[PDB]
């Protein structure tokens, strides 16, 4: 078994230089693909794992020096298998994608900063290895800007930073899975410390063989494209695996740094400047599955976790707090508390006496807690209970009352250290989680409240809601808001659709406001959209009503946004309502989706600028939602550069951002991973808010301005107005067989105007291609300078000193390390009909100048030049990815054309449907965020 | 019961259908489920004092200063129409919120229970619209 030697030479082939000295990338994957290729020659025999291996060589190969031979060589193989095979070597190379994915985490986990290795300036902050540390940022923010460190003390405590769990595109990885990946990691991680004996790393070798085989051995595809339910299962597995440790960690970090400046208080343990939010189970737009019951649901299981994570941690939290010395207050609870009927800890004392006062309160609490979780149980199976709600936490504050006269009692007997800390974890912990773990935020679609208000006024023979101007409709909402008398009833003609937007508001009135965000309008254009949701709002008896987000996701509505925000803070009612704070929710894959990809980020930048103006006009405190798409929304360092990067006080003490599926592994599926996302979404927060980026020249703006136009033009002249666009998307990409096959909901939700921003994203990501993301950037580009040669040294000051300008550009380059155009023309060559042929071949030249043009942008002679360490690991994936490509390509060659019949070859030892779905899963899988 | 009264008739047992089975099926038919049905008794005055709070909230005037004629014009109004009249936001004094949930609890219960709802010092068809409306608007 000399196989081994052919692998580390393609691998070291693949990744060839060290991008320092700890760098171990290409000995973790290549024990992981030894171990892997063995089970899989113990399981499939010995010729299925020399196919696989020859076909892996080849792959790796032509990620190398990109000979189309080689993808010749990989398909002579890929269409000579029967559909076992074929399902066994996607399946193989989605495992084998996987392990070099966790590979690429444990190198990033354990990577050593070099502090040698900064410039000065903020173009370190766009890589983890260089980045500002939170100390860091607070040393920059004394000495350069001259900040005392009270200001920078009191900017954290009313600093919020809140991460908003979504939904993945595709395989929302199942609980299971990612435990498996823990395993492996750590068998990974401890095999490589450096005092390690032989029993123990023979022990660790077998382990991590045993889990690989466990992970290769679980079918990942029957029974449902899983419920809502489950999705949302499976999405908060986060915080059992880091999260919920994570927390209180980094806070704790936050003191130590704040006491190598002089700060001697702590962070005050209620404030929060971590939160989590959530939108499986409550975002509908264009999804029938998401149901009013799939909302109660979710937000009774979020209660249930959130209480056995507390019920679990305060078992340790008692008998840590075993102090009899306490306040006068506290003995006289804990006096109060002994006289009652101590069923959860029979194991631990027969009863709790009151010499330990602290034991009897936390007692108490844990009592509470065990009756929370099993009445929302009680409520989600059946839909009553009969656990009275005076025995349970109801809200959060019932919580925290007992949990701070401990705190407060110990620090007055000099007991602080003892209370800073289990129980200063604890206190964190409530503050930053609640009752909840999330906040779930509701999305729909303006135009079904629009058909709620017209069937409305139609029944009231008043006219239709729909046929009125936008005066009109705002007029008449702004009589009914003010108005003393209900709007509708039972007696009411509604149409399914309408009686779930209905049905939606009555299950929010009926469930605790602890559990809700916000009401987030998707395709917002008008003041008239957010007042109708305010008002059915009213009309539906919340009581505590959710706070209204507009997303405007055309470019026209961003144009119009700053002045309907502006009319809405002008009317008296809604002006005193959202009570000085308004939340407004941009989306970069959606306003690409209609205006290229160029033109919306510039767009998105001005319309900040703009609402901020208003913001201050009225006295209003804004919070910006950066949805998906964004280069805030990227993997690891990058997110540092892109929050430093917005305009100046869009930000000001509150972020908000989409933590996007394909990318919450990688920031929060490791101990040390979770723990620098948090810091540098902390550490940008703050100090965006005292040192904004540099206001953009003015010839900066109108160049912008330009280029944006021509982007525009040629995004919208190949995307809409060439009339064969859509028969060609329909055959180079598996647009149709993705929405027809099981992943997600609804594609559609006409034309690509109806098409959703995901799957045309999806659908171009997965041939390597990655058309929506850089379309238009090209001609933009051409255009500026060929009108004047002094442009490009205009582009090239910008993506120097432009923060804004280089995260654009660089979200680019690095989409376009993850592109082929070669496995693109695989497609056309086989799943596109030949006068088509010219077409495509004209789109890949675009692909091909824009890159040209980016590089020229960026400085660059080869892509990614600045951050080394990224461009290896993409190599080290696109190996993997590409045999997945070819495999993808001919199976649908095979699916659409039963008159293609191929030469099988014998099966090889122990449905092209499913083969599909492996390389979509794992293309997926390696590709991660683009656009 | 009645299945088994047809059934004894049809094979001649007409005669054993006629004794306790007869009595039973008179007994079920007498009282039903309730021995009695229940009615209601309240004054007008009561439910002129609701609609009166009704219309002073709605800034419409004050139904008691109406005069019969105008009380019956716009009751009419709204039985007749399509949208509800009142909800929880609405200033209830102590016999205002009496009326109100005496028909909550008519709502609630089975319609087996209850006869006539009967109104002391009726003297004019408002004051027999009125309850027609309360009722109706009490779901
Ligand atoms: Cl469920
Ligand atoms: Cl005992």
């Amino acid at each position: 078994l000399e196989k081994m030697a052919s692998i580390d030479v393609h691998l070291r082939q693949l990744v060839p230089g060290k991008v320092s000295e700890d760098d171990k990338l290409v000995e973790y994957d290549a024990l992981l693909l030894d171990r892997f290729l063995d089970i899989l020659q113990d399981l499939h025999g010995e010729d299925l794992r020399e196919t696989v291996q020859e076909l892996y060589e080849h792959s790796a190969e032509y990620e190398g020096k990109h000979e189309p031979k080689k993808l010749e060589e990989l398909g002579s193989v890929l269409t000579s298998l029967d559909p076992g095979d074929s399902i066994v070597i996607a399946k193989a190379f989605s495992h084998m994608l996987n392990l070099a994915n966790l590979a690429e985490e444990v190198q990033i986990a354990y990577r050593r900063r070099i502090k040698k290795l900064k410039k000065g300036d903020f173009v370190d902050e766009s890589s983890a290895t260089t980045e500002s540390d939170l100390e860091e940022t607070f040393k920059k923010l004394v000495g350069d800007l001259n900040k005392s460190p009270e200001e920078i003390f009191d900017a954290l405590k009313n600093q919020t930073v809140d991460l908003v769990l979504t939904a993945h595109p595709t395989q929302s990885v199942r609980r299971s899975l990612l435990q498996k990946h823990g395993r492996i990691r750590d068998c990974l991680a401890q095999l490589y410390a450096k005092d390690i004996t032989p029993d123990d790393k023979q022990e660790l070798d077998e382990a991590l063989q045993r889990e690989i085989q466990a992970a290769f051995r679980t079918d990942e595809i029957k029974r449902t494209p899983p419920t809502p339910q489950d999705e949302m299962r499976a999405g908060m597995s986060y915080f059992h695996e880091t999260i919920w440790k994570g927390v209180p960690k980094f806070l704790r970090r936050v003191d130590t740094a704040l006491k190598n400046i002089g700060i001697e208080e702590r962070v005050p343990y209620n404030a929060p400047l971590i939160q989590f939010s959530s939108w499986m189970g409550g975002d509908r737009d264009g999804n029938p599955r998401v149901t009013p019951e799939v909302t109660r649901d979710v937000c009774l299981l979020a209660r249930m976790m959130a209480a056995t994570m507390y019920f679990n941690q305060i078992e340790d939290l008692m008998f840590e707090m075993s102090m009899w010395r306490c306040n006068d207050e506290l003995r006289a609870r804990a006096d109060e508390v002994h006289a009652n009927s101590a069923k959860h800890y029979i194991e631990f004392w027969k009863s709790i006496p009151t010499t330990e006062p602290y034991r009897v309160i936390l007692g108490d609490v844990r009592d509470k807690l065990y009756h929370t979780r099993e009445r929302a149980h009680q409520l989600l199976s059946n839909g009553h209970s009969d656990v009275p709600v005076e025995a349970t936490f109801i809200n959060l504050e019932q919580f925290l009352e007992p949990l701070e006269l401990c705190y407060r009692s110990l620090c007055s007997c000099g007991d602080r250290p003892i209370a800073d800390g289990s129980l200063l974890d604890f206190l964190r912990q409530v503050s930053t989680f609640g009752l909840s773990l999330v906040r779930l935020d509701i999305r729909q679609e303006s135009d079904r409240h629009t058909d709620v208000l017209d069937a409305i006024t139609t029944h009231l023979d008043i006219g239709s809601y729909r046929e009125w101007s936008e005066e009109r409709r705002q007029e008449w909402l702004l009589s009914e808001l003010s108005g003393k008398r209900p709007l509708f009833g039972s007696d009411l003609p509604k149409t399914e659709e309408i009686a779930d937007v209905l049905d939606t508001f009555h299950v929010i009135a009926e469930l605790p406001a602890d559990s809700f965000g916000a009401y987030i309008i998707s395709m917002a254009t008008a003041p008239s959209d957010v007042l109708a949701v305010e008002l059915l709002q009213r009309e539906c008896r919340v009581k505590q009503p959710l706070r209204v987000v507009p997303l405007f996701e055309k470019l026209a509505d961003l144009e119009a946004a700053p002045a309907a925000v502006a009319r809405l803070f002008s009317v008296d009612w809604y002006k005193n309502r959202i009570n000085g704070k308004q939340e407004v929710m941009i989306g970069y894959s959606d306003s690409g989706k209609d205006a290229g990809r160029l033109s919306a980020a510039w767009q998105l930048y001005k319309a900040q600028e703009e609402l901020v103006k208003v913001a201050k006009e009225y006295g209003v405190k804004l919070t910006m939602f950066h949805g998906r798409g964004g280069t805030v929304g990227r993997g690891g360092g990058p997110t540092h550069l892109a929050i430093l990067s917005q305009p100046p006080d869009t930000i000001n003490g509150s972020l908000r951002v989409t933590v996007q599926g394909e990318v919450i592994e990688q920031s929060f599926g490791e101990e040390h991973l979770c723990f620098r996302t948090l810091q540098r979404f902390t550490a940008a927060t703050l100090e965006h808010g005292m040192r904004p980026p540099i206001s953009p020249k003015p010839e900066w703006r109108a160049l912008l301005d330009e280029m944006a136009v021509v982007a525009t033009e040629e995004y919208r002249s190949v995307v809409f107005q060439e009339p064969r666009f859509v028969e060609y998307f329909r055959l180079a990409t598996p647009e149709l067989e993705y929405g027809r096959m099981n992943i997600g909901s609804r594609p559609s939700k006409g034309g690509i105007e109806s098409l959703r921003a995901i799957p045309w994203i999806f659908a171009w990501t997965q041939t390597r291609f990655h058309l929506p993301v850089w379309l238009g950037f090209g001609s933009a580009i051409r255009h500026v300078i060929e009108k004047d040669v002094r442009n490009l040294h205009m582009l090239q000051d910008m993506y120097q000193h432009w923060p804004f300008f280089r995260v654009t550009i660089d979200l680019i380059e690095m989409v376009f390390a993850k592109g082929d155009p070669g496995i693109a023309a695989l497609y056309d060559k086989l799943l596109v009909s030949e006068e088509l042929w010219p077409f495509g071949e004209k789109l890949r030249a675009n692909f091909e100048e824009t890159k040209k043009l980016i590089l020229q942008t960026a400085g660059h002679k080869d892509l990614l030049e600045g951050d080394p360490y990224l461009k290896q690991g993409l190599r080290l994936r696109d190996s993997y990815i590409t045999t997945l490509n070819v495999c993808q390509a001919y199976t649908l060659k095979r699916i659409r054309d039963p008159s293609y019949h191929v030469t099988l070859r014998p099966h090889i030892s122990k449905g092209l449907e499913d083969t599909l779905i492996l390389t979509m899963k794992g293309i997926a899988a390696g590709l991660q965020n683009t656009g």
